[PDB]
Protein backbone atom coordinates (compact mmCIF):
# COMPACT_ATOMS: atom_id res chain seq x y z
CA UNK A 1 1.77 -3.42 -0.56
CA UNK A 2 0.00 0.00 0.00
CA UNK A 3 3.14 1.91 0.32
CA UNK A 4 3.27 4.98 -1.69
CA UNK A 5 -0.42 4.40 -3.89
CA UNK A 6 -3.02 6.65 -2.56
CA UNK A 7 -4.56 6.28 0.73
CA UNK A 8 -7.52 3.71 0.39
CA UNK A 9 -10.71 5.55 1.68
CA UNK A 10 -13.01 4.28 -0.39
CA UNK A 11 -16.24 5.43 1.30
CA UNK A 12 -15.00 3.46 4.60
CA UNK A 13 -16.65 5.35 7.88
CA UNK A 14 -15.10 4.65 11.36
CA UNK A 15 -16.82 6.04 14.47
CA UNK A 16 -15.56 7.73 17.28
CA UNK A 17 -16.29 9.74 20.39
CA UNK A 18 -14.39 12.86 21.71
CA UNK A 19 -13.00 13.44 24.36
CA UNK A 20 -12.23 17.11 25.66
CA UNK A 21 -11.97 16.60 29.37
CA UNK A 22 -12.19 19.87 29.63
CA UNK A 23 -15.30 18.18 30.96
CA UNK A 24 -22.19 11.33 27.68
CA UNK A 25 -20.59 12.25 24.34
CA UNK A 26 -21.36 10.01 21.35
CA UNK A 27 -19.91 8.38 18.52
CA UNK A 28 -18.89 10.90 15.53
CA UNK A 29 -18.93 9.11 12.52
CA UNK A 30 -15.97 10.26 10.57
CA UNK A 31 -15.40 9.63 6.42
CA UNK A 32 -11.38 7.94 5.96
CA UNK A 33 -11.55 10.21 3.07
CA UNK A 34 -12.19 13.55 4.48
CA UNK A 35 -9.81 12.93 7.75
CA UNK A 36 -7.30 11.94 5.19
CA UNK A 37 -7.93 14.68 2.48
CA UNK A 38 -8.18 17.59 5.91
CA UNK A 39 -5.32 16.51 7.45
CA UNK A 40 -1.30 16.20 5.81
CA UNK A 41 0.11 13.69 8.27
CA UNK A 42 -1.98 11.46 9.65
CA UNK A 43 -0.70 8.16 11.59
CA UNK A 44 -3.05 5.44 11.80
CA UNK A 45 -3.04 2.14 14.10
CA UNK A 46 -4.73 -1.10 14.58
CA UNK A 47 -5.23 -2.44 17.33
CA UNK A 48 -6.79 -6.00 17.97
CA UNK A 49 -8.94 -5.16 21.07
CA UNK A 50 -9.76 -2.29 23.39
CA UNK A 51 -9.00 -3.28 27.00
CA UNK A 52 -6.45 -6.05 25.87
CA UNK A 53 -4.77 -6.16 29.32
CA UNK A 54 -1.61 -4.16 30.74
CA UNK A 55 0.18 -7.49 30.75
CA UNK A 56 -0.04 -7.99 27.36
CA UNK A 57 1.76 -6.46 24.60
CA UNK A 58 0.62 -3.01 23.13
CA UNK A 59 1.56 -0.95 20.52
CA UNK A 60 -0.91 1.83 22.15
CA UNK A 61 0.46 2.92 24.93
CA UNK A 62 3.61 3.87 22.90
CA UNK A 63 1.53 6.30 20.40
CA UNK A 64 -0.26 7.81 23.90
CA UNK A 65 3.18 8.93 25.08
CA UNK A 66 4.82 10.10 22.31
CA UNK A 67 1.80 11.79 21.08
CA UNK A 68 3.15 15.33 22.00
CA UNK A 69 6.13 14.74 20.44
CA UNK A 70 4.67 13.00 17.23
CA UNK A 71 2.01 16.08 17.28
CA UNK A 72 4.38 19.41 18.36
CA UNK A 73 7.90 17.95 16.72
CA UNK A 74 6.67 15.45 13.74
CA UNK A 75 3.44 17.55 12.79
CA UNK A 76 1.20 14.89 13.01
CA UNK A 77 -2.05 16.08 12.76
CA UNK A 78 -4.15 12.84 13.74
CA UNK A 79 -3.04 9.30 15.50
CA UNK A 80 -6.56 7.26 14.97
CA UNK A 81 -6.15 4.08 17.27
CA UNK A 82 -8.42 1.75 15.46
CA UNK A 83 -10.36 -1.11 16.83
CA UNK A 84 -13.70 -2.90 15.86
CA UNK A 85 -15.10 -2.24 19.34
CA UNK A 86 -17.57 -0.08 19.67
CA UNK A 87 -17.03 3.38 20.15
CA UNK A 88 -18.09 3.98 23.83
CA UNK A 89 -15.39 1.06 24.54
CA UNK A 90 -12.77 2.54 22.35
CA UNK A 91 -13.63 5.33 24.12
CA UNK A 92 -13.08 4.54 27.05
CA UNK A 93 -10.17 2.54 26.58
CA UNK A 94 -8.62 6.03 25.43
CA UNK A 95 -9.29 7.23 28.70
CA UNK A 96 -8.16 4.04 30.65
CA UNK A 97 -4.92 5.13 29.30
CA UNK A 98 -4.84 8.81 29.49
CA UNK A 99 -6.29 10.23 26.75
CA UNK A 100 -7.31 13.04 28.20
CA UNK A 101 -8.38 15.18 24.21
CA UNK A 102 -8.84 13.31 20.84
CA UNK A 103 -8.09 16.58 18.85
CA UNK A 104 -5.23 14.93 17.40
CA UNK A 105 -5.43 11.01 18.50
CA UNK A 106 -9.17 9.41 17.87
CA UNK A 107 -9.82 6.08 19.26
CA UNK A 108 -11.78 4.66 16.00
CA UNK A 109 -14.27 1.87 15.39
CA UNK A 110 -13.95 0.55 12.32
CA UNK A 111 -17.28 -1.45 11.87
CA UNK A 112 -16.85 -5.13 11.47
CA UNK A 113 -13.25 -4.06 10.61
CA UNK A 114 -14.33 -3.02 7.28
CA UNK A 115 -11.59 -0.87 6.89
CA UNK A 116 -9.14 -2.62 8.23
CA UNK A 117 -9.95 -5.77 6.60
CA UNK A 118 -10.28 -3.70 3.28
CA UNK A 119 -6.53 -3.04 3.61
CA UNK A 120 -6.13 -6.87 4.75
CA UNK A 121 -4.59 -5.76 8.39
CA UNK A 122 -7.66 -7.47 9.93
CA UNK A 123 -7.42 -10.47 12.36
CA UNK A 124 -9.30 -13.25 12.03
CA UNK A 125 -10.31 -14.74 14.98
CA UNK A 126 -12.56 -17.63 14.06
CA UNK A 127 -16.11 -18.01 12.76
CA UNK A 128 -15.68 -15.03 10.00
CA UNK A 129 -15.22 -12.71 13.04
CA UNK A 130 -11.99 -9.98 12.27
CA UNK A 131 -10.49 -8.29 14.65
CA UNK A 132 -7.83 -5.31 13.45
CA UNK A 133 -4.70 -7.06 13.66
CA UNK A 134 -1.44 -4.65 15.00
CA UNK A 135 -0.61 -2.38 12.12
CA UNK A 136 0.65 1.04 11.79
CA UNK A 137 0.34 3.14 8.60
CA UNK A 138 1.44 6.65 8.00
CA UNK A 139 -0.74 8.75 5.32
CA UNK A 140 1.70 12.01 4.15
CA UNK A 141 -0.53 14.08 2.20
CA UNK A 142 -3.17 11.47 1.04
CA UNK A 143 -0.21 8.90 0.03
CA UNK A 144 0.62 5.96 2.32
CA UNK A 145 4.07 6.61 3.93
CA UNK A 146 4.03 3.20 5.68
CA UNK A 147 1.90 0.08 6.48
CA UNK A 148 2.87 -2.55 8.33
CA UNK A 149 0.93 -5.28 10.31
CA UNK A 150 2.52 -7.16 12.92
CA UNK A 151 2.92 -11.41 12.18
CA UNK A 152 2.03 -11.65 15.39
CA UNK A 153 -0.65 -9.32 16.82
CA UNK A 154 -0.74 -11.29 20.39
CA UNK A 155 3.35 -11.36 20.84
CA UNK A 156 4.31 -9.06 18.71
CA UNK A 157 5.21 -4.80 18.64
CA UNK A 158 7.57 -3.71 15.78
CA UNK A 159 6.46 -2.55 12.73
CA UNK A 160 3.11 -0.95 14.73
CA UNK A 161 5.43 0.59 17.34
CA UNK A 162 5.70 4.09 17.41
CA UNK A 163 9.46 3.87 17.10
CA UNK A 164 9.26 1.95 14.03
CA UNK A 165 6.44 4.78 12.74
CA UNK A 166 8.75 7.46 14.15
CA UNK A 167 11.44 6.29 11.94
CA UNK A 168 8.99 7.30 9.05
CA UNK A 169 7.81 10.45 10.14
CA UNK B 1 -40.62 -19.16 19.06
CA UNK B 2 -38.27 -19.28 22.16
CA UNK B 3 -40.02 -19.25 25.46
CA UNK B 4 -40.81 -23.15 26.66
CA UNK B 5 -38.30 -24.11 24.05
CA UNK B 6 -35.16 -25.77 24.89
CA UNK B 7 -32.70 -23.57 25.18
CA UNK B 8 -30.98 -22.81 21.53
CA UNK B 9 -27.27 -23.39 22.36
CA UNK B 10 -26.87 -24.62 18.70
CA UNK B 11 -22.60 -24.50 18.81
CA UNK B 12 -22.65 -20.94 19.84
CA UNK B 13 -20.05 -20.20 22.38
CA UNK B 14 -19.42 -16.87 24.07
CA UNK B 15 -16.19 -15.64 25.71
CA UNK B 16 -15.62 -13.69 28.65
CA UNK B 17 -12.97 -12.81 31.35
CA UNK B 18 -13.65 -14.34 35.00
CA UNK B 19 -13.40 -11.46 37.74
CA UNK B 20 -12.32 -12.90 40.81
CA UNK B 21 -11.53 -11.21 44.48
CA UNK B 22 -7.74 -11.73 43.66
CA UNK B 23 -8.77 -8.86 41.04
CA UNK B 24 -11.65 -7.15 41.33
CA UNK B 25 -10.52 -3.18 41.19
CA UNK B 26 -6.90 -4.02 40.14
CA UNK B 27 -6.07 -4.62 35.90
CA UNK B 28 -6.70 -8.34 35.30
CA UNK B 29 -4.47 -10.35 32.87
CA UNK B 30 -6.46 -13.14 32.57
CA UNK B 31 -7.02 -15.03 29.22
CA UNK B 32 -10.59 -15.10 28.38
CA UNK B 33 -12.66 -18.14 28.54
CA UNK B 34 -14.58 -19.58 25.90
CA UNK B 35 -17.96 -21.28 27.20
CA UNK B 36 -20.31 -23.02 24.89
CA UNK B 37 -24.06 -22.02 25.62
CA UNK B 38 -24.96 -25.51 25.58
CA UNK B 39 -22.28 -25.97 28.39
CA UNK B 40 -23.71 -22.80 30.62
CA UNK B 41 -26.69 -24.04 30.26
CA UNK B 42 -25.59 -27.99 30.95
CA UNK B 43 -24.14 -26.55 33.91
CA UNK B 44 -26.66 -24.57 35.39
CA UNK B 45 -30.11 -25.14 36.44
CA UNK B 46 -30.97 -21.25 36.55
CA UNK B 47 -29.57 -18.42 34.14
CA UNK B 48 -30.24 -15.08 33.08
CA UNK B 49 -29.16 -13.83 29.66
CA UNK B 50 -29.18 -10.42 28.93
CA UNK B 51 -27.87 -9.00 26.07
CA UNK B 52 -26.97 -4.90 25.51
CA UNK B 53 -26.01 -3.02 22.00
CA UNK B 54 -22.25 -1.56 23.90
CA UNK B 55 -20.13 -1.96 26.65
CA UNK B 56 -19.80 0.82 27.92
CA UNK B 57 -22.50 2.91 26.71
CA UNK B 58 -22.38 5.95 28.32
CA UNK B 59 -23.78 5.77 31.75
CA UNK B 60 -26.29 8.44 30.78
CA UNK B 61 -28.00 6.82 28.55
CA UNK B 62 -30.74 4.23 29.59
CA UNK B 63 -29.41 0.61 30.39
CA UNK B 64 -30.64 -2.76 31.94
CA UNK B 65 -27.46 -3.97 33.16
CA UNK B 66 -26.97 -2.05 36.46
CA UNK B 67 -30.38 -3.51 37.72
CA UNK B 68 -29.06 -6.94 37.01
CA UNK B 69 -25.68 -6.05 39.18
CA UNK B 70 -27.99 -4.20 41.78
CA UNK B 71 -29.84 -7.13 42.12
CA UNK B 72 -27.55 -9.85 41.94
CA UNK B 73 -27.54 -10.80 45.28
CA UNK B 74 -30.86 -11.07 45.28
CA UNK B 75 -31.20 -13.17 42.21
CA UNK B 76 -28.74 -15.20 43.34
CA UNK B 77 -29.86 -16.03 46.66
CA UNK B 78 -32.99 -15.69 46.83
CA UNK B 79 -33.99 -16.60 42.99
CA UNK B 80 -31.61 -19.33 43.01
CA UNK B 81 -29.99 -17.89 40.01
CA UNK B 82 -26.91 -19.90 39.01
CA UNK B 83 -25.34 -17.04 36.06
CA UNK B 84 -26.30 -13.72 34.85
CA UNK B 85 -24.94 -13.50 31.22
CA UNK B 86 -24.35 -9.78 30.25
CA UNK B 87 -23.76 -10.80 26.36
CA UNK B 88 -22.51 -8.17 24.29
CA UNK B 89 -20.64 -8.36 21.07
CA UNK B 90 -17.61 -6.62 22.20
CA UNK B 91 -14.37 -8.15 22.86
CA UNK B 92 -14.33 -9.89 26.08
CA UNK B 93 -11.97 -7.65 27.55
CA UNK B 94 -13.92 -4.28 27.03
CA UNK B 95 -16.48 -6.46 28.29
CA UNK B 96 -14.73 -7.73 31.67
CA UNK B 97 -13.32 -3.91 32.15
CA UNK B 98 -17.07 -2.86 31.80
CA UNK B 99 -18.11 -5.40 34.16
CA UNK B 100 -15.62 -3.64 36.43
CA UNK B 101 -16.91 -0.34 35.70
CA UNK B 102 -20.79 -1.39 36.79
CA UNK B 103 -18.81 -2.72 39.81
CA UNK B 104 -18.60 -6.57 39.34
CA UNK B 105 -16.01 -8.08 41.53
CA UNK B 106 -16.86 -11.10 40.95
CA UNK B 107 -18.30 -13.82 37.89
CA UNK B 108 -18.89 -16.31 40.08
CA UNK B 109 -22.91 -16.14 38.89
CA UNK B 110 -22.45 -12.37 36.45
CA UNK B 111 -20.15 -13.03 33.75
CA UNK B 112 -19.84 -10.57 30.74
CA UNK B 113 -19.92 -12.70 27.54
CA UNK B 114 -19.00 -11.89 24.42
CA UNK B 115 -20.99 -13.23 21.12
CA UNK B 116 -18.70 -12.80 18.65
CA UNK B 117 -20.19 -11.40 15.39
CA UNK B 118 -23.36 -10.99 17.66
CA UNK B 119 -23.85 -14.96 16.24
CA UNK B 120 -25.93 -16.29 19.11
CA UNK B 121 -27.77 -13.03 19.25
CA UNK B 122 -28.72 -12.88 15.90
CA UNK B 123 -29.08 -16.62 16.05
CA UNK B 124 -31.80 -15.70 18.50
CA UNK B 125 -32.98 -13.10 16.48
CA UNK B 126 -32.32 -10.02 19.40
CA UNK B 127 -29.47 -8.38 17.66
CA UNK B 128 -29.64 -4.75 16.77
CA UNK B 129 -28.21 -3.88 13.10
CA UNK B 130 -26.66 -0.74 13.52
CA UNK B 131 -25.01 0.12 9.71
CA UNK B 132 -22.99 -2.30 6.78
CA UNK B 133 -24.34 -5.73 8.37
CA UNK B 134 -22.67 -5.07 11.26
CA UNK B 135 -24.37 -6.25 14.24
CA UNK B 136 -24.80 -5.45 17.68
CA UNK B 137 -27.03 -7.20 20.36
CA UNK B 138 -30.14 -6.21 20.87
CA UNK B 139 -31.11 -5.40 24.51
CA UNK B 140 -32.92 -8.23 25.60
CA UNK B 141 -33.37 -11.18 28.68
CA UNK B 142 -33.96 -14.32 28.73
CA UNK B 143 -34.15 -16.95 31.36
CA UNK B 144 -33.42 -20.62 31.12
CA UNK B 145 -34.94 -22.89 33.61
CA UNK B 146 -33.66 -26.40 33.41
CA UNK B 147 -32.25 -25.53 30.00
CA UNK B 148 -35.70 -24.41 29.20
CA UNK B 149 -36.49 -20.65 27.80
CA UNK B 150 -38.75 -19.50 30.24
CA UNK B 151 -38.92 -15.60 29.09
CA UNK B 152 -37.34 -14.23 26.23
CA UNK B 153 -38.18 -10.86 25.42
CA UNK B 154 -36.06 -7.96 23.41
CA UNK B 155 -36.65 -4.58 23.27
CA UNK B 156 -38.46 -2.87 20.24
CA UNK B 157 -36.44 0.25 20.99
CA UNK B 158 -33.44 -0.82 22.70
CA UNK B 159 -31.99 2.91 22.27
CA UNK B 160 -34.62 3.85 25.03
CA UNK B 161 -36.38 0.76 25.89
CA UNK B 162 -35.87 -0.67 29.43
CA UNK B 163 -38.66 -2.39 29.89
CA UNK B 164 -38.66 -6.39 28.79
CA UNK B 165 -35.21 -6.74 29.36
CA UNK B 166 -35.24 -5.11 32.80
CA UNK B 167 -34.32 -7.18 35.76
CA UNK B 168 -37.74 -6.42 37.24
CA UNK B 169 -39.54 -7.48 34.38
CA UNK B 170 -37.24 -10.95 34.31
CA UNK B 171 -38.04 -10.82 38.34
CA UNK B 172 -41.20 -11.19 38.17
CA UNK B 173 -40.70 -14.21 35.93
CA UNK B 174 -38.11 -16.67 38.59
Amino acid sequence: DLVNKKFPAGDYKFQYIAISQSDCKMPQTVEWSKLISENKKVIITGAPAAFSPTCTVSHIPGYINYLDELVKEKEVDQVIVVTVDNPFANQAWAKSLGVKDTTHIKFASDPGCAFTKSIGFELAVGDGVYWSGRWAMVVENGIVTYAAKETNPGTDVTVSSVESVLAHL
